[PDB]
């Protein structure tokens, strides 16, 4: 394995070798799909723990969530249900991730915690949760993905898909709690908070995940007053 950290074989070992040595989590993902890094992706895990809330022992319930466009990996899924016993759905629309989502959730033996799903690409929260009338979800969270010389478009068309999400949450409402996502440029933000402000969504939060030279904020809101 090559010792240069920007080599994708280097990243993937790094990865895989943490999620075994921390965790136990034992994951086989293709160097043709997003190689999660760990440190960032537990920041965001913790930052939904704040945003649910802690309970107390005597209202401790199975907390339930939804990870939008789970990757290969399923990385947020077998984290939250690793660290905290949180359940998942998680949904993909790319054939190679949800095999290899699927697989990861299995070797891991968790299929008990976390449901993967492919929907169709047209869609994203309301077709999976519609006739969902018997539990209220906790959170979404969702690592958004980017869709001549100049794909930085691809970068911009974070902002399309985070819109969408905020667009599913207005019909959605209380049944989740707390809808959030990941933004990759700082520049994403404002625009964002703006369509929520204009929607009238009641409650909107924001911070930062530092991991070095990389930097992502992330948003999320609630109908809940
Ligand atoms: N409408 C949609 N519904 C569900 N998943 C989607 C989607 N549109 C794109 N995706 C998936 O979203 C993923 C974003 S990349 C993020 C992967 C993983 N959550 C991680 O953090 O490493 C891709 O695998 C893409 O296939």
């Amino acid at each position: 394995v090559s010792l240069n950290f920007k080599d994708p074989e280097a990243v993937r070992a790094l990865t895989c070798t943490l999620l075994r040595e921390d965790f136990g989590l034992s994951i086989d993902i293709p160097l043709e799909r997003l190689i999660p890094t760990v440190p960032l992706r537990l920041n965001y895990i913790h930052w939904v723990e704040d945003l649910i809330g802690h309970q107390d022992s005597d209202k401790s319930t199975l907390r339930r969530g939804i990870d939008i466009g789970t990757g290969a990996s399923c990385i947020y899924p077998l984290l939250g249900a690793t660290l905290n016993g949180w359940y998942f759905l998680a949904t993909e629309v790319d054939d190679m991730c949800f095999n290899y989502a699927k697989k990861n959730v299995e070797q891991n033996n968790l299929s008990d915690l976390i449901k993967v799903v492919k929907v169709p690409q047209k869609t994203l929260l309301m077709d999976a949760l519609k006739e969902e009338s018997e539990i209220i979800y906790d959170f979404c969270m969702c690592n958004p993905p980017f869709f001549g010389i100049t794909e930085i478009m691809a970068e911009g068309g974070e902002l399309e898909f985070v819109k969408r999400i905020i667009h599913d949450s207005l019909q959605l409402k209380k049944r989740l709690r707390w809808y959030s996502c990941m933004l990759g440029k700082k520049c994403s933000l404002a625009p964002l908070k703006e369509e929520l402000r204009i929607q009238g969504v009641p409650k909107v939060t924001y911070t930062e995940f530092c991991q070095g030279r990389t930097m992502r904020w992330a948003l999320a809101w609630s109908f809940y007053d």
